[PDB]
């Protein structure tokens, strides 16, 4: 866990991207901008190569292995808050990266560009991830109801939250 | 009572309004203060979707309010609501009756699904008024936004298709 | 009643046209509700041929309706057909002189070889109207348009050039 | 059987399959015909969601088919939908399963809520299996296209996603 | 008919074009592009303002009354073609100003332009022009079979030219 | 045999039939001689529609000639009709085939009703193997062209939809 | 003093910047861009109409005469920085308007904006402006040594800030 | 003499013409541009790729050793009119070739382009060159007095000419 | 008398002496007859260098001819002179007096070395004008224009800068 | 006397100064002739900083000349000199405090260190002037310059910033 | 040690150095993170003077570190001046020498008056290898920048060109 | 000895001229350090004429320097030279016979009435090869370049068509 490496992300890495979004079932965003094939994701890499609402992450471990992603998105540095999200590859989800990475994410998002908040979601129906983020810091702060249409029917989503005090402290 | 697209003549109408806010206002997600960098930013964005906007007036042309619908995502079928009644007109009772017809216009025409809005905890009596209307709080947003040199919390409400075109069957 | 070819000063009397109808608007299967995103989409399809649309006036030129062929396909020779009249006019019985004349530049001009329109299905009176012009129903769509807060039927109606030119 | 989204290197398999259709082809309702002429409108549409293509191909990787869904209109929540399987592989039975997974998509991911589609009157096998599929007709259109020097007929078939999700 | 002058056309006269070809059912062109509205003519002018492939002239009289246009498209200057079109408004058609501007049409393209050929189409069914046109010195050369859609059906048209050697001796 | 939609690449074969010709070539209506000028010209017409092409090969990729359709119109239903075959297999017996393809691609794809075509009056042998196609003089243009120092003359000949395809009935 | 207002800089404001800045001996910038004509003004507010860097108030009384000018410069939002400059017009310098404008700029930058520290430059041969500034809060942090070319001579200038903590309580 | 070609000018041959205009001590034009190296030569290629003004020949032979070059410069359509002008590598100058290739660009304007008149430009001091055009067909018309600036003095040229109807009698 | 540079707004007049002329007017070497094109093909060489005109007015603003500079070559340093002065003042005998004042800006300001001039030999009263002005003949081009459907000569007249400058020394 | 920056209402009575000067004007090394070449070449070097140019005008406002910087180097810190009263104004005795007032500004604001300019030699008038204002030669150059038809000598005088500077 | 001018096949080198620093890195005030971004930043202020950058290698290429010199306003004649040696090479003893000939560009090439830069409170070892190269503190910036999650003091020091250049003589 | 137009691939050359001179280079009086810099540059003037640069090589191909015209003005007929060789050849007394043959070129193609150049004072050599090349000292410029830290003075010198073309 120690030996992973968090590395911004290249023109390169839009494969490993590509692959993650595979069986997932849920339509993929690149700054707001739906996509589905590798190159309407290059193109849309190319044109948001310089906006500043999102950042990411590519994780990897010692030996280069490509173990996840970790993304901020809706950044906005005026009430200083940031949407944060990571995936997983499905060969690496259960061996424990999530908690460093979640920590990782946090370190950067309160240490370097300064945020306030940093807010998440995560599906009503995945209670042990829900357990995870709390045993990480974060808390409930809202039950939004139908709010995402997954696999074909609306469900509810907690979005969950952790401020810079906390953190630091 | 009428409700019209907004025009670029109506422009002003919106500067005005944002004067008594006192709150950073936004155009698509585009920070503005000065009526020419709204102006601006509105000949930009004549064409995108994911906003739209109307200026309601009375029978004989007197501008009364506005009613904004931001964050359309025609996908999930969802969109954050809301309203700025000029202060002129701030208490004569005519909000609810805005706010049913925009919810009108997302239900009937727009067929969205899920509409939100966002309120300070600190105006209560907007809460009991969207509450009074449909709306139903799904979330107690922690220190939100930044408002008069304090972080505050936010309170998010919806309400659904459904309930608001079957209820009453 | 004449017919005049869509010019830039009557896009005013299109976005009244459209300010009770409850329905969204298209310029070019493309979205629109103020006057202002009209006039920008119109200069930008200014010389797109795949829509003609025409202001019927009266010899006083007080502007009376629209007529408009959309989805036109000069390969198939095909064209949708639609038409609004003012309501201020709209019981005046011109809306069957309105069609003809439009069936007559559709196959007598441009060569096309079939028009075919959308009718709701609660206003039948609509859909005698045509029948009795030369329309004849093709197609019961189920659940294809969205009005009023709920899906609802649309008959498709046609018309060939054979049948108006003999 | 696995689809997959439609990448710029299978420009050329779509050139293959419209070798032998005797139909102009179209790309965004934009007409073409050489594989050059496809590359260029595909880098234009790149980004419009109104289209939206898969192909599936075997576990070997060998492309088996196309699966295409156009006129999509996320307002009335509805799109058209195409198959085109290779002639290799065209009488091994995939054809159901393929149609199966792209209503999937089009019910489960997009949240559509109608998915049309059109097939030959004279084809009246593809009419029987759109059947069993789950489609059922709602129009017979007359003389809408032209196919080999004649106006020929042709059915529009329907299915909701209620019927495919309950 | 002396008194007649011809104009290089101007944009103030697009709207004697436009007007000219009312109640005359058949597509009207500019440099091969069709338009029915003034719109789409002034913006078609604009653009072909600089083509050298056809040239138009407005016909005046004395007092400058709008008498008709004359029109030549389809110029070659390699082979030295072009086809002649003539267009007399309706109060001014049964007055014998045509055996003029065809001369001065004429007179034009053999005179200044020094092209070799002028050919021009008409309808079968009006023998009266085809006669008046070969009391002017053009010939058939060809009997169009189906070329023209007119009026709600195929009809023949008759392509007859004449030589710059005989109008200039 | 087998026609196909011309690509970038058969360019250079279209340059090469285009040396023994003598004659002015043009690309959309606009003259070339190098094959750099044909290049650039069909990488700007690349989209229009005006004019199509198609290259015929043999079994084994051998190419042998191509059709070619100019001043198609959509409204009018028409198109000018041309064939160039190499020297190599001008007199194997290939024409006609080739005629009766390309009329076949245009009167049941495109549903044109009307094809016409150009022949110069020197060379019978032309003239008689489209007539014995189907073709049908409607036109002997006068010096029309200016061929190796004189101008001469040029037949046009047409066919008509209804024939080809009710002929045989 | 309570009645003076703060106003967004528009277009029409232009011409009272440019008469702020004359016999003032010192170039005039506009986002780091210099100028000294009204048109070379009103381009460069053109092209940064849009740019977040800079923003500027004017400052007007009850009977809208302009009294001065607020200008926030260098603005990060990473690091929540801003320079902080006040110009008040010559008739109105000695009435004791800077004190209340000044409050008025920190209560934008500390409770809007949400900033962390404004800081100034002052020369160091206006003693009384610095100690007017350090009556308003600022206190000196460096005394740059010929840091700025006035009046034919390098001069240094001292630069003081106020951090939002204090401000605030 | 028989065996020569003249073959459109490409792209590749760009660096013959560089190498043709090496010692003769004075400017060279590309379409009305003046150049020197071989890039500056390239770029004024691709933008005049499509101009009508000049066309250009190399001239081999039957191994493909280019022999020379054939320009046609100042070509207009309304006068039919063309300046000629011909450079033979100096490996090939003395080799009677000159004489072939003056018949073959004449051929080549008054056969296809069917040009009205060819002149051409020669030093006074060059008589040979002279007496060689005037027995291939030219002949004065003109003595323009200092019009050329040759190794560092001001030179007369010879204008001489010859028309159409000589060379096609 | 008086000279004065172009503007647009005299344009019309120079529309208006190309009436009378009965030739084909250019700009630029570029073909025009509306006044829109040449309005539009001025704006296009405002900043071309290689010609320059000059309009002369009366003492009291009564516009009376004009005189050109085309083909201004500043390595050889030529330029072909031309002068149109209006119907009305032709024969008052203002022409010499122009062109002495062309010829003086052309040797003195534009240090030019040679003028040549053009006119038709049809016309001996210029011929001899320019030859009392400096001007001799270097010149007699056979069937240079096409004038009246008639091929015909033109006297090419030239006149140096030192006879110009020093010729009364 | 005052002077004011260059603004765009001011190009007309810059045309003018140029109208009997007998010699081709230039605007950023660029020439230009009629009012119309000299507006679009203002909007094209609005922004360019190697030029300055300041209007001087009475109380009246009426304005009396022009003094221009040109070839200014920010990096060597040098720039040329140039000032043109009209013949209105010539001969009041004006100039002197108007090349002082450009020198202040050259070497109090832009912070250069030398300024240099070039006057006929076939006028001393001037030559003394700037020799009174402070300019000292430094240059004879020989045929440097064209006018009325004869090549002419020109004298390159400076003055530093350390002269106008103790 | 040899300092060169920073190519684009540098841009790695710089984004390597920038892995162990965990700050913002900034291209003229544009922050970045993947060296993609760093690429497309570079093109876009290939030809800004407002930065320059030079790469210093050893004798037989090897790359050492990096200066910089970033805000260079030419008017004030100023520039801010910062260093980073890889972590290879740091404490070799080359830092001196780098300084010592970026102030001899500054002060004898650009012929800049003053360099400032900035350093961390928190490291003194800094501090004191710049004021033994002749920097003297002129600023104590509290609480000036984010580091590792809390606001630090800065401090600025300044050389000046008279004492660089003159102060051993 | 043989000279030849500047191409593109000849600015690795030129950069490498500019390593060690200790002074900024400009590229039609416009700045640049890096080679990408420069190449961006030439693209950008490629067509300019107001400057022209040949290079030297020698039999074998082997560059010796570079030659260059810059301020070239055709109405006054004059431009500023330049030569650079490389410090491998600087002594082998090649310098005149580049110097000749560009007055050629300046002289006898382009022409130009006048050429002038700027040494520095301090550099008495190259003063002297100069004037005993056909120029002559027209200037003392004062304090006009910044070289090593201290403002010095630069001799400008010149040479007219008329003595080297008798």
């Amino acid at each position: 866990n120690s030996q992973l490496t968090l590395r911004a992300l290249e023109r390169g890495d839009l494969r490993f991207i590509h692959n993650l979004n595979n069986n997932r079932n849920i339509m993929s965003y690149w700054f707001e901008e739906p996509y589905e094939s590798f190159d309407e994701l290059e193109e849309l890499y190319n044109k948001h190569i310089h906006d500043n609402a999102e950042r990411r992450f590519v994780v990897e471990d010692a030996q280069k292995n490509l173990i996840g992603l970790v993304e901020l998105i809706e950044i906005n540095y005026i009430h200083r808050s940031a949407e944060f999200q990571i995936i997983i590859a499905p060969e690496h989800q259960g061996k424990g990266f999530a908690r460093t990475l979640i920590n990782r994410a946090l370190d950067y998002s309160f240490t370097i560009l300064n945020l306030h908040k940093i807010y998440l979601h995560v599906a009503v129906e995945n209670p042990k991830a829900v357990h995870l983020y709390e045993e990480c810091g974060f808390v409930e702060e809202g039950h939004l109801v139908e709010e995402a249409f997954i696999n074909g029917r609306y469900q509810d989503v907690k979005r969950m939250y952790i401020l810079q005090s906390k953190y630091l402290n």
